[PDB]
């Protein structure tokens, strides 16, 4: 000698550790079939039998939450099976994780006879007609389902996935999941579907084979079958009937990718159009002038009002006015600058810092204790100068990265040593680290700050503090000699009395081949002086041959150059920010002792491989002064990426580059040839990469693209409303609409059967219904809508009012998205606006009355004089129902929230009296309605309320009475009724009718048309919201705080009645779309990236694909996907040829033009031979070069002639990060990739479309099928998210790579529970740094969805003792979050 507390041991060697091998987007969930084996093992205990000798049949199994497993942890769950009836729970405390009805039995329970099949039907088939375990679980991985070797049961399957071979290893949770995978494998797609309701599961172990013999290694495989007629996935002694799932937002396993623009930047004196030029916008120029005037007059007032003579450096102050007037009221100065500050015209500098401290240094009363007193006030607002547009113009992320990386390319060590002497006055770590150094992956860095004392602001940075006087040479610690590769001198070499002595000592600290970074004032030297004399104590700087220091510290920019040049310093970069400070990157000259060796690389046929190979072999045998110079005087040449890869195996101490771009070379092309003039200048600087482009020497650098630029809005003619993140109403934006191509996305599958006639109408007003709010806020997934909308771009908006193609005014309902600026409305759904309604009023009529007629006349069959009960009389559907019922001469009973709604309805309908209204707050209407109707009941009920109001409404139904239920938020039991066909689902019927537009719709169309003519259909009261307030409008609909219709105003109605709509553009976010009438060539599109991106193009509009591969279809994965595209309605064609000759190119474009005009050319072909450079012969060096040189050039040629030039829209050439960072062994691949990018850059020069993605590592599909160069591989769904941005952008080459960290690895100190949960809860929301976000912003404002709310609530229980409700996690901030744990 409740009913079962079951514990799952997730330990190192526990038998249930395999449950960790079942994840979904990194998170580890408890399988949906684990609640069946838990109820089946609890009924067996209840019946006193072994669980493997009991035959059960679970029905209507539901899953309400998801247990979140955890490595090395114990999770408990309580099952409870009701003895007689058979109702079971899997409760996990007070929260339900699953439910259903388990009912054991003895007779036969299995419906399908698969339990008798013995052998496998997938025998003797070719390998191209079969899917193996590698290919089956590549498809699941793409959708987020990550299964380990334990859950990888399906060992083989057919192309249609009907027949499979399932491994039987004796683990039932694993086995059942491998049978549920059959249902998953039968619904190809790209979204992540989470099972929620298994209608009928039948497990019969009596017919199942026995447990495998102990120690077995060759587990037997049972045949499996999928039955689409009945939706039964049967295998062995298991049968899972109809299952249902819900789309779930895919979560990013890693941190967001780092997008960059691989662009050329000049070294010295960049022009305003160059990327290394200081970002001095006209507004900043005005501020610089504005601050100059305020400083100057404040300088003069200082002189006059200093009657106490308590102003130090007064002689220096006087000199400032002398220079200020030479290089040229106080209240007006404040007025002008204050106007600049207080203005909010969009053109607004990030902050106005220099003025504020100048004001603080001028507004201070001139009394005793001035010098020391004011020193403290400004030292308190020192940050204002540091973060100030005027100063942060030579420290913009572009320039800082250029300095740090260009130094890194030339430093021939593994650790980059930096030294910022004088980090207390002018800090550079706060800019160098977050903007340039944190992105380093191939090279390590070691920052070291130094000043007189402790640098307080450097406490939080990964720098090393050092104590030594910076402004006193001859005492600099001798241990600093040859200690740094880079020496930063931000506002330091101006405060040393003898700068001639200053750098002489500094030049000894730099390593041989090191650099000096110098940032000093060089212009408008009277602007920053008011706040310099009063800080600096010994303002006694001595002059020199270059002149006399301005005031006593500064040297003019042209005189800084003279000093360094005189002392033997080569200017590497001299970016002369023209407003104030100027930059100087200097390196000591290199004097070679052996003649450098130049080798021409121009040839694209690699006729130079042998010469380069021999010299490269002689590198590590010569002087330290021997250098190999690979040169090239052509735009098309892969020297820049080729050298990067050679350095990865030979070191950067002997390899140099020179490339001259002929197209952009200036009037005087550099004549680099052995003993030349220009060449000798390069040898002295000794820069690893020298590129002559746009007329100046420079280098290629990856400039970061801010996260805000990915959502930058640009004008677009056709736009539509969608959500950036599902389930968020605050994420609604306007995207580019596919209607710019003429057609509408989603013409695949069912939508291809109904060939409706459509009219292209220009939307003027769009009405918002409660159907849109229910979809936007995540209350209902987009899968509940008719299946014709599955592939549509959006699902928001149905009704509208605008002008058809002829200029006539119209209104009507169309399949979504009608919340756009152009719609293709079927001609059978278009009414005409009578010439008395404004288009604003017509936007309120169509759906409200179409639903009202459907409910009353079409579904309830209302008759004259019948009684009707309408819920929510104040709603737009409710107001329409009252109007229609009144026209039918009925007795109306309505529910109103408050008295204001009653007042509105009585005024709107004078017929209604107070007797016809009730209260929606409590269920007292049932008594009143039954009494007032004398017990006969109501003939029709239009029901929207739920719970006890729904039951009460049904009980008022007459003997014939009809119940029309149009509520959206149905209960789980009600939803199962819809699935079971027990009840009809009428809440998405207007949507269903509009897709078909059959006899049932035409009845409503005629009804509403007659209603308009007879005066019953009248416009409703409305509130108009501008397009940009779309988010605000949606919230107002959801709140239901006031009665009325909400219509978004797209355009302005013209005074005429038949007039063309003017062409105008709307701000919108990018959304790439492909013309369905054009043919897209995907060269090498049968690979891993090509097949999964071709799917992406199909969803976005493409319907004519030509996939070319060297061999054609050769595997079961390729044959299955091609079959999927063709079934959808795509006109695919696989060509088994290689485009390496003109004839092959002609063939490809003969087939392409046969399908239709060419509208896209992609090249994802790749053959890679990895080996050591010195062990490559020519035949092996040009292996990758065929697909990346011999292919792109031929494709480029055909994309320049007619008719391809005019019709072509996209020209994508996939590249690799090897061109930007280099890699070991793939020297040939680097040469091929670099030439490919130089071809793409040429196209951009001629104005042709071009896009060159540069990926680092792609996870789900590709050659990876983990951490390379400290770079994580991207999930493919994220690749296509940034790929979309790449196409809709102006740059040519974009770099996308995911960084493991910026040092997190081996770095942490969390301890208190009050912080342990924060990182967990912060991680759940996808916030890498919890403290970064606001401590008062509600979680729903961040976009807290469900599953993400479930995890937070479950995480609190698992991590602490808190038990909260999901209703609070969406209104429960970070500050209140931290309070609960402590309590
Ligand atoms: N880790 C990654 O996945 C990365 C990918 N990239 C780029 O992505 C692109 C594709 O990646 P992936 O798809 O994984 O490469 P795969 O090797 O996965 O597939 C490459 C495809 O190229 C096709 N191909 C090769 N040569 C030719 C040719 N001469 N004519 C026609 N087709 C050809 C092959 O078809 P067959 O097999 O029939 O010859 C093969 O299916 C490549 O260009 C690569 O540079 C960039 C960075 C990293
Ligand atoms: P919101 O949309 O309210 O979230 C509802 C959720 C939590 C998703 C719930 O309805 C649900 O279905 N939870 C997940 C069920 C589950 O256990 N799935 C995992 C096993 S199946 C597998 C392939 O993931």
């Amino acid at each position: 000698y409740s009913d079962n507390v079951i514990d799952i041991d997730l330990s190192e060697d526990s038998p249930e550790n395999y449950l960790l091998e079942h994840a979904v987007d990194g998170r580890m969930l408890f399988p949906a079939t684990g609640t069946l084996v838990l109820a089946w093992k609890t009924l067996a205990k209840l019946k006193g039998v072994e669980f493997e000798q009991l035959g059960v049949q679970m029905t209507n199994v539901q899953i309400h939450q998801a247990l979140f497993l955890n490595p090395g942890g114990k999770t408990t769950v309580s099952v409870s099976v009701m003895p007689i009836t058979g109702e079971f729970q899997v409760r996990d405390g007070e929260s339900l994780i699953s439910s259903g009805v388990i009912t054991s039995s003895e007779g036969r329970l299995l419906e399908t006879d698969q339990h008798m099949k013995k052998g496998s039907v997938l025998d003797g088939k070719p390998d191209k007609e079969l899917l193996f375990t590698k290919e089956i679980y590549r498809e699941f991985l793409l959708r987020g389902y990550e299964y380990g070797a334990a859950f990888q049961g399906i060992q083989r399957a057919s192309l249609d996935a009907t027949d499979t071979d399932i491994r039987w290893d004796g683990r039932w949770i694993s086995y059942l999941d491998t049978v549920l995978q059959m249902y998953l494998l039968s619904k190809p797609g790209t979204h992540q579907a989470l099972p929620t309701l298994l209608e009928s599961v039948t497990i019969d172990p009596r017919v199942h084979p026995a447990q495998p013999p102990e120690g077995t290694t060759e587990f037997q495989v049972l045949p499996g079958k999928w039955d689409p007629v009945l939706q039964i996935a049967a295998a062995g002694g298991v049968e899972i009937r109809s299952c249902h799932s819900i789309r779930a937002s895919r979560r990013l396993n890693h941190d967001p990718p780092i997008l960059e623009d691989f662009a050329f930047a000049p070294y010295v004196d960049p022009r305003p159009s160059d990327r290394s030029a200081a970002a001095v916008t006209p507004a900043l120029r005005d501020y610089a002038d504005a601050c100059f005037e305020f400083s100057r007059q404040g300088m003069k007032r200082w002189l006059e009002n200093d009657k106490n003579n308590v102003l130090p450096n007064k002689e220096e102050i006087k000199e400032a006015l002398a220079m200020a007037n030479k290089h040229a009221n106080f209240a007006s100065a404040k007025a002008t600058l204050e106007a600049l500050v207080n203005n909010k015209n969009g053109h607004r500098l990030p902050n106005h810092g220099l003025f504020e401290m100048l004001d603080i240094a001028f507004s201070e009363p001139l009394e005793g204790d001035y010098w020391d007193r004011l020193r403290m006030k400004l030292h308190d607002v020192r940050t204002y100068l540091w973060d100030d547009p005027i100063i942060a113009a030579l420290e913009s992320p572009d320039i800082v990265k250029l300095v740090m990386e260009t130094v890194s390319d030339n430093v021939n060590q593994q650790v980059m040593e930096i030294l910022e002497v004088g980090a207390a006055r002018g800090p550079y770590y706060r800019q160098a680290i977050p903007k340039a150094l944190e992105y380093f992956s191939i090279k390590d860095w070691q920052y070291t700050v130094a000043d007189q004392g402790f640098v307080e602001d450097a406490a939080e940075f990964p720098v090393k503090m050092m104590q030594f006087d910076p402004l006193d040479p001859a005492n600099f610690p001798a241990e600093l000699t040859e200690s740094c590769d880079l020496l930063v001198l931000k506002w330091n070499l101006q405060m040393q009395v003898d700068l001639d002595a200053a750098i002489t000592e500094f030049s000894k600290m730099i390593k041989p081949g090191g650099f000096l970074l110098v940032l000093e004032n060089g212009t408008r030297l009277s602007t920053f002086f008011p706040i310099k004399a009063i800080v600096s104590a010994s303002l006694g700087g001595k002059g020199g041959p270059e002149g006399d220091r301005a005031m006593g510290c500064f040297y003019t920019d042209a005189q800084w150059s003279a000093l360094f040049a005189r002392h033997g310093f080569e200017q590497i970069m001299h970016i002369p920010d023209g407003i104030a400070v100027s930059m100087f990157l200097l390196r000591k000259p290199f004097e070679p002792s052996v003649a450098p060796i130049i080798i021409n690389v121009d040839d694209l046929e690699c006729s130079w491989l042998e010469e380069v190979q021999a010299r490269c072999a002689e590198l590590q045998d010569s002087h330290k002064d021997s250098r190999l110079w690979l040169v090239a005087n052509t735009e098309l040449s892969g020297v820049l990426g080729f050298l990067r890869s050679l350095v990865w195996e030979f070191g950067s101490e002997k390899l140099r580059c020179i490339q001259i771009d002929d197209a952009t070379a200036g009037p005087n092309p550099p004549k680099i040839s052995a003993d030349s003039a220009d060449f000798k200048e390069l040898v002295r600087k000794d820069l690893a990469y020298n590129v002559f482009k746009n007329g100046k020497w420079g280098t290629y650098r990856g400039f970061v693209i801010s996260d805000a630029d990915r959502q930058k809005e640009r004008p677009s003619e056709y736009v539509y409303a969608d959500w950036l993140s599902a389930g968020d109403m605050s994420s609604l934006r306007w995207f580019d609409s596919p209607l710019k191509t003429g057609h509408n996305n989603g013409m695949l599958g069912s939508k291809m059967a109904h060939k409706l006639e459509t009219e292209t109408c220009s939307v003027y007003y769009a009405g918002l219904n409660l159907r849109d709010i229910i979809l936007a806020n995540g209350t209902i997934q987009r899968d509940i809508l008719p299946e014709e909308t599955f592939f549509k771009e959006g699902v928001l908006g149905v009704e509208f009012s605008g002008r058809n193609s002829s200029g006539k005014r119209v209104m009507g309902l169309c399949p979504p998205p009608a919340l756009a600026t152009t719609v293709k409305c079927p001609v059978s759904s278009l009414w005409s606006v009578p010439d008395q309604w404004t288009l604003e009023e017509a936007a309120t009529v169509p759906l409200a009355y179409a639903t009202a007629y459907y409910c009353l006349v079409s579904e309830g069959g209302v008759q004259k004089g019948a009684t009707v009960f309408i819920h929510a009389g104040a709603s737009v559907v409710g107001q329409a129902s009252i109007a229609v019922a009144l026209s039918y001469n009925c007795e109306i009973f309505t529910l109103t929230k408050n008295s204001d709604e009653t007042a509105l309805l009585k005024s709107m309908y004078p017929q209604l009296n107070d007797r016809n209204f009730c209260s929606s707050e409590d269920c007292s209407f049932e008594k009143y309605i039954r009494k007032e109707t004398k017990g006969s009941g109501v003939d029709v009920v239009i029901n929207t309320l739920r719970g006890k109001f729904l039951k009460a409404s049904r009980r008022l139904l007459s003997k014939k009475g009809k119940f029309v239920d149009i509520g959206f938020k149905v209960d789980s039991n009600t939803q199962i009724a819809y699935y079971t066909r027990e009840h009809p689902d009428l809440r998405f019927q207007l949507d269903a009718l509009l897709e078909s537009q059959g006899p049932e719709w035409t009845r409503l169309f005629d009804l509403v048309q007659a209603g308009i003519h007879s005066g019953v259909v009248k416009p409703l009261k409305r509130a108009v919201y501008s397009m940009d307030k779309i988010v605000d409008a949606f919230k107002t609909v959801e709140a239901e705080r006031e009665a009325g219709k909400i219509v978004i105003k797209i355009r302005d109605e013209e005074r005429q009645k038949v007039c063309p709509t003017p062409r105008t553009s709307f701000p919108a976010i990018h959304r790439t779309c492909f013309h369905p009438d054009k043919s897209h060539i995907l060269v090498g599109g049968m690979g891993g990236m090509g097949l999964e991106t071709a799917h992406w193009m199909v969803l976005r509009g493409a319907k004519k694909l030509i996939l070319t591969s060297r061999y054609g279809i050769t595997t079961g994965y390729q044959a299955r996907k091609i079959a999927f595209f063709k079934q959808l309605g795509v006109e695919v064609e696989v060509l088994a040829l290689s485009v390496n000759t003109r004839k092959a190119a002609d063939k490809v474009f003969e087939h392409a033009l046969k399908m239709g005009p060419v509208g896209g050319i992609f090249n994802m072909a790749m053959v890679l031979y990895n080996d050591d450079f010195l062990k490559m012969n020519r035949e092996q060096f040009l292996k990758p070069l065929e697909s990346k040189i011999t292919m792109t050039m031929l494709l480029d040629d055909k994309s320049r002639e007619k008719p391809v030039r005019d019709t072509l829209d996209h020209f994508v050439m996939f590249s690799s990060l090897i061109v930007s960072g280099g890699h070991l062994g793939q020297a040939n691949y680097a040469f091929g990739s670099t030439v490919l990018e130089k071809i793409c850059e040429r196209r951009k020069r001629d104005g042709l479309p071009v896009t060159t993605p540069q990926w680092a590592s792609i996870a789900d599909v590709g050659t990876v099928a983990t951490i390379i160069c400290r770079k994580y591989p991207q999930r493919f769904f994220n690749v296509l998210s940034v790929f979309d941005f790449m196409m809709s952008s102006d740059n040519v080459v974009t770099i996308s790579y995911v960084l493991v960290e910026k040092s997190m690895g081996v770095a942490a100190g969390e301890e208190s529970m009050v912080d342990q949960v924060l990182r967990a809860v912060g991680k759940v929301l996808g916030i890498k740094d919890v403290s970064s976000v606001d401590g008062d912003k509600e979680f729903i404002d961040m976009g807290v969805d469900s599953l993400m709310s479930v995890e937070i609530k479950q995480a609190l229980e698992r991590d602490a003792g808190l038990v909260i409700s999901t209703k609070d996690t969406q209104l429960m901030t970070f500050n209140t979050l931290r309070s609960m744990v402590k309590g």
